[PDB]
């Protein structure tokens, strides 16, 4: 109900320690009233089962949702002392179900950034993290995190190498661990040469080649430095629940190469 | 102080004129009469109080113009008076003399000189008068003088017997309370605030355990307030007499009435809490105002029609029915309402509901033409004595009904109308249908029952009757088939060598029955039959595995054949064979006793006698279905509460007694039992409740859980003590059995690592401070010390044992990367080995393996480490600056964790395989898979726990493949942010038990052969830090679990390594006996 | 045949014997003196003549085809035995008076059961003598324990008090079963009772006085084989029906007829112990039942009872 105030109820949560949760921040000074009405309309679509209608508590500029002690998802606006630039904050527990809830939410937020703010892409994406429970969190610009995601290593403290953090915890929606089990790319089965002899076609995202995934010729979409990672999962969203004999099915994704594997015949 | 107040009880029948008598002299109208202040209670109407809740003088008032008939009517009143206060004075006053000819006066005069003044059974009427009218009279002047002088004489009589006079001195504080209770203004005068009122008046009679009970006792006897002591509205609900009497009397007058309609009226009359209303109804029962019929109805005995409804019984010929008569001089007041309450529960099927009818003076139950029952009053001409008649049809069900009826009648009289036990019992019979019945006393039939003969007509031998038809309750024909005595099985001699014991009931002999050892109770000329049947009633309907059952009864020689214990009583075992008394046996005994108590308490039976002398053992074999039983269900070992001799027994008394039994079991020496030999200290000790620490005082091996159970059980306050149901639940625990020790560490001490000495003490690290501090725990004395030994914080400890060189050293790896090596036999021998290039993350040792934070593995030669500054044999680079080594396991090939890879080593320290486990992310969740390995357990598969994972990975070392996942969250998800589900440590036992510690205070026991949850051990502490497997100095294997208990508290818990087995075995044990309980109860 | 034979109003019968060759002798229970009545089944005729001072307790037929004569022995309350020739009612003989009253008779030789538990045995042709002494006398019970059931079905089963006897060819007690041990089953008031009727085939069927059940005993091991619950069967039927057993008759095809004290007669199959059929409301109270053949040799059941105005009724029931 849009008639509600921006009240934020004192709800005791599970997963109170820093390592118990995932925190994603979206910075922008102001999100023109109506933004959160559109946001909640798209937030009231979240359901990890699709890959239950819990005691959600709408906060006008965000929502509680609740889900379960095991997996929950809080989304809403925030502001800090001496930090007038407002921001969105997402809190899910550090687990796959939380990752799923997060992944669906961040896609809804970005689709809103495309919808409510066409062409704006402000909207700074930060991974909030800590090397020790009870300590102060630090922020990673996801652009730099993606530079490190390419490496596939942990966040390594250069001054104290003894402190390292899994990138997948830092940003669960960066590495596709929340996919339906049947489409996680088996890197030991994707016999993809990437040579011109395998070229089938192309597109704005990059190029289409062929590969012997699990011994079968499949089509492969290489997101060749044309907004990779992002477009890849957005396509996966379209592919999810897309089931018809006349259509090209998904034969596993592949976030590490940014190469979607599709039906070829 | 010299209390000068006395009660005046005025009794008589309605219309006597007794109130106006009182008026001139000066349910129940209560007023003071200062003369000496009398508390006058005028029983105006039929106030059952004289029987429902009976320093007083009785004034018996009757109408002389009615005559001798009225005199006889007063016999029940006199009986009742004698029955509760035979020593109290009675003044008999005839009224209406001004309308009664002296003919009646002298007729009644002679009547009382012949039948009351000189007749036993009545409370020796002290004096008497006749009064013309309540206008005034010389007779009344004399009566006043008589009342005064006689009440003085009475108190003199009390001084002669009781020791108290009309100025007897009572504690002044009780007198004060009387005044405090006088001053009470409450809308619904029910008092609980009395505790506060005690505190208002300073605090007098401060002995709540003794003086308080005496004050209350006094307050009822003195006529001040009302306790109602098994009601819920009893102890904490003191009620104004005026309301109790008024409201209940009114409701009677406001005959079957539904409960609900009564509730409706009551809720408008006086808005009582529904809780109080449930008690209200219970009070109506206890005060004989109304009896429960169905759960929705009340009988309301008073006012029931007194015109016995026309009932035509089936069966007419003499031989078709059985008749029993009870001759009485008069029925006691309330006799019938009490009798009815008992008879309503009769049923020939307890081993469709009956068409019940009520006469006030009788009950008719129908059921079926096959079996029905009529009980009611009948009177014959020329036979002043009133009497009961019981009629049942002559068949087995009819017999069963008869047995129940006569058992209730005799029990009624024993409890409520003793003195009669008069009650001439007659049986009716005839030798030919169509003729008249003949009477015979049951005593004579018992004489014939002993002969076993037919009743034979002394004039004509051709006419005989099979005794059973006349009296099927003299011969035990109403027994369950299961307990009829088979005379071809029972084999006994009654010879001296078989005598097991005796008592007021007769004697007990050892015998054989169906090839088994049994005990035979013989009622050898001790008011038998009645005692026999009482025991039969109690024994039947109690069918629990922990009780001694009945193995057939037989009237022919009047016997009860019961189970004989094989190993004898506990007391003997305690003093004769401690070797049998193992920890396992002891626990099982405690369970079996607790069950018996739970059962008997649910059966509303207070045992009142739990001592070692009453516990019987049927086999010392620890793993048996039934081991201990409680004898004879239905000294200096008393609860301090009941030890006062001024309270009533209840379940809490038994619980306290149980606790003492448990204490006695704990100390197998029976040390407090040995204390009995000096009873002057023993009985008082228990009264004091100041028992010594069973461990420290007697040298008894620790047994926590039980130790606190005893403390919880033996509390001074009855309301604080645990219920017997709860006691059992506590005893029903594998944790109870297997927890052996618990040592708390000093406040604000944090231990991050442990090394037990395999030979009885533990070396402890210390992560509380930021300084290399080494602590030490002595398990033999629970001693504790600590000293700073290094600069940076100690991370890992390891024991170097050189039995060849006869020495051993503690290797302390720390944050600085140094290795401090200290001789266990000499604290002065401290030295440092070659410093590592990074901190030490783990140690293992033969070669001393040092795993450092930079992924480097140093290997030191076995003895070489003795030298200061010694270098390692060789050094390997496994990981890197960001991938530290964290685990060296071995169960002679090494396995271990390095970042996210699993390595393995040969005896030449060469790498035999680097298994990258990152690929497990295809299953589970990538942030769990991608995390540093904490520990590696090596069995027939590898068990991997990673940092902050909730999932344990199972790997096939033979093919290097993921073979399964263990979801710890799932297991605790099944259990109803302490539930983090984070895996802390893994220990593995070669009997398939897998021990998994976690973030919260839980330990999971899994079955390696099936990957299944055996049990969740929990509410251990705040968080589990480390777990070790270690052999004690007794060679017993235990788990050493060190945890946090945030108030930074930490502690060491020692568990019996066989916990997994105890969990399963106990569960089985409990279930088997559960089934047996149902088996027994169902047979009946 | 089911012939409903009615006798004169207030006629009461205490004993019955039929000539197995078509007529029945009946004892006049309604009188105060031994009167002997006689029913002619061929013409439905009925008469009576005085035979004794005391009443008749039991009648029996003595037949000597070698002598071409037959007699009715009258066992009376007096203990005397009057022998009455049926070919000549005036030709009467006398057997030695018993020590007590005669409860039962069975006739080669005549067995005489008495109230004091004795069994006199009179040699067949002593029936022609007056003041004749018995062949042999057995001491079975006593004054408190009467002998009452003589059931040959070639040895004699004896019902005396609570014990079952079996007598040899020379009157030796072959077997003795005290049935008081049956109290473990049933109910003591029934178990402990005088035995009235004993029926024997493969097992013994014991009807005790005032019992609603029949005991079944194993003649081969002397053990209780089972119980027949008559009142149960009447319970199955949808103070007139007390269920007390009055008489047991048994045909070789296991047809056990149980006459009760009411108007019902229970026919039961002893090969399965299963109720076959109840005769409903035969009379108000069945007294005795006898298996016999008519003049046509038709096998009928002589069901004698009362329709209480005592209306004695004999139905010549169709077997
Ligand atoms: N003639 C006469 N009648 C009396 C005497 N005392 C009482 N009664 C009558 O009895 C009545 C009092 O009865 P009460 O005491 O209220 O009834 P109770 O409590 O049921 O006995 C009054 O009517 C009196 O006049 C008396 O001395 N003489
Ligand atoms: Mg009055």
């Amino acid at each position: 109900p849009s008639s509600l105030s921006d009240h934020r109820p004192v709800i005791e949560l599970p997963h109170c320690e820093n390592s118990e949760i995932i925190i994603r921040l979206y910075e922008m000074p102001y999100f023109p009233m109506g933004f959160w009405s559109r946001l909640i309309n798209r937030l009231l679509e979240i359901s990890p089962y699709m890959l239950l209608r819990p005691n959600r508590m709408y906060w006008r500029q965000g929502i509680y949702l609740n889900w379960s002690p095991e997996a929950y998802c809080l989304v809403g606006s925030e502001v800090l002392d001496n930090h007038p630039e407002s921001f969105l904050k997402i809190t899910v527990p550090s687990c796959r179900k939380g990752c799923i809830l997060l992944g669906q939410v961040v896609d809804h937020i970005d689709s809103l950034m495309e919808e409510w703010f066409p062409g704006l892409l402000l909207l700074k994406k930060w991974a909030l993290y800590s090397f020790n429970d009870g300590e102060e969190h630090q922020k990673i610009l996801l652009d730099d995190l993606m530079k490190k995601a390419e490496e596939g290593d942990l966040l390594v403290n250069p001054d104290q190498p003894r402190l390292t953090i899994p990138i997948s915890q830092i940003a669960p929606d960066l590495i596709l661990a929340d996919l339906p089990r049947n489409i996680m790319l088996n890197n030991d089965e994707l016999e993809f040469e990437q040579a011109p002899e395998f070229l089938l076609g192309d597109g704005s995202f990059g190029s289409v080649y062929r590969a012997a995934y699990e011994g079968e010729e499949v089509a492969v979409k290489i997101f060749n430095k044309h907004t990779s990672l992002r477009l890849l999962r957005q396509e996966l969203v379209v592919l999810c629940h897309l089931h018809h004999p006349s259509l090209i099915s998904l034969l596993a994704a592949g976030i590490r190469p940014r190469m979607l594997v599709m039906e070829l015949a």
